[PDB]
């Protein structure tokens, strides 16, 4: 089955705290549909964990040259996270044409994206998912299973947690997927970035989460 | 006394420093003594106002949503967050100050993207960028508590973020470096350099040694 061209020129935007499995879902995607997405490949100032590649997850830059880049318009939108700095570049969305675009950002660059796409020539209309995570314990999990952070990027992770979970409760993102089940949710997100019929409302409803335990 | 020299007027003054230096205090003597001369470029921020602080006047109080729309839709020359907070110059509050000389209180990311954007603007922009240094650790320390604005938690950002400042300075790279030691010393080499007054190039002091490890 083919992707809904009333979705290709619309950039998934996936977004949700650190640790929920967005990279992990999105792999089963590239994988499900090989030749068919583009993922946006970020600038960050962070340093690359044991799996990632320069020019693969991320383009791994020094703060210098992030911020000249900021300075010479380089980037459709960019924010700081956890004390590091990430940003989509226009020429990492040219380089994914003539696939969708998927993007993984975090609520700032939500927020500049929805003021700016339709601002652009022409006119962007992304779709903005958010990935919850079924449990606040799951999520501490998760996060401290993968291993690769230290316990104060786990501090600072979790504390921002809390303001994209505020944000989500609001009610605004066009879909919402728990992953629980990786299968399940692999599935949706799937049905998602295809833009198969019923796309729109195959999501779930956001957990019980109660922010208290992100102290 | 002598009237700002024609060569700097249409150049923006962007001063920057370690938090508790001494940039407002400077800046609020150079105004009184220069009315009319200079226009404070007024950024944007999401952090919450001191009791000193007037909304348009110091800053524009604003939520993070509405900076961040403001981001989007193109309104800020630069921007960058600092200590938690975001803070930024929209091309609105430039514009504002015309034909004044534009003075710009912002921090090392913001000099960055500076550097970086203002030969690209039409016409190009060509800034002086002054670093407003404190005589010592000790004194940066007790000046920045002495204030008495700050949370804990708030103080030991700014102190981090002293770090990157102190480190970049070190590279030479600014235009005028100024020692803000004695208030009335330091605040005649601003005027010299904020009125573009002759000497102005070589009135400024050497950076002092400063143990980075002292921040901590
Ligand atoms: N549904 C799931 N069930 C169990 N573990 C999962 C699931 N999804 C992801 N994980 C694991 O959780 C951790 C965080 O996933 P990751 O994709 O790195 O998160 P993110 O990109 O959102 O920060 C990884 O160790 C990953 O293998
Ligand atoms: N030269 C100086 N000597 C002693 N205290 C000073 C001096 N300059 C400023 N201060 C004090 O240090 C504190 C920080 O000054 P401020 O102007 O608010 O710093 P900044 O704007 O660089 O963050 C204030 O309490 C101020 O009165
Ligand atoms: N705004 C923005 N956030 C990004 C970008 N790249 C990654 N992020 C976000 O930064 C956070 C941290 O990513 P990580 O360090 O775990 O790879 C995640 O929420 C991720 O979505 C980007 O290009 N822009
Ligand atoms: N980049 C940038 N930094 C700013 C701006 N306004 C204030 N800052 C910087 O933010 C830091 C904190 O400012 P404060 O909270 O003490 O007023 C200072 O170093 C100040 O120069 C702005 O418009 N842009």
């Amino acid at each position: 089955r083919p992707i809904n061209p009333d979705v290709v020129n619309r950039p998934l935007v996936i977004c949700g705290p650190s640790g929920t499995g967005k990279s992990t879902l999105l792999k089963t995607l590239f994988e499900s549909q090989p030749n068919t997405f583009g993922f946006s490949v970020s600038h960050t100032t962070r340093k690359p964990r044991p799996g990632e590649e320069n020019g693969r997850e991320y383009h791994f830059v020094t703060k210098e040259e992030f911020m000249e880049g900021v300075g010479k318009g380089e980037f459709l939108e960019w924010a700081e996270f956890g004390g590091n700095c990430y940003g989509t570049t226009f020429a990492a969305l040219t380089a994914l044409h003539p696939r969708r675009c998927i993007l993984d950002i975090e609520l700032q660059g939500v927020l500049q994206l929805k003021a700016k796409a339709p601002l652009q020539t022409p006119p962007l209309e992304p779709v903005f998912l958010f990935l919850s995570p079924p449990s606040i314990s799951q999520l501490k999990s998760r996060l401290s299973g993968r291993g690769t952070e230290t316990d104060a990027s786990i501090r600072k992770r979790l504390d921002a947690a809390k303001e994209e979970l505020r944000y989500a409760k609001e009610g605004k993102y066009d879909v919402y997927v728990v992953n629980d089940d990786l299968k399940v949710a692999g599935e949706k997100l799937e049905k998602v970035a295809m833009g198969w019929e019923g796309w729109k409302t195959c999501g779930d409803t956001l957990p019980e989460l109660n922010l208290a335990e992100l102290d």
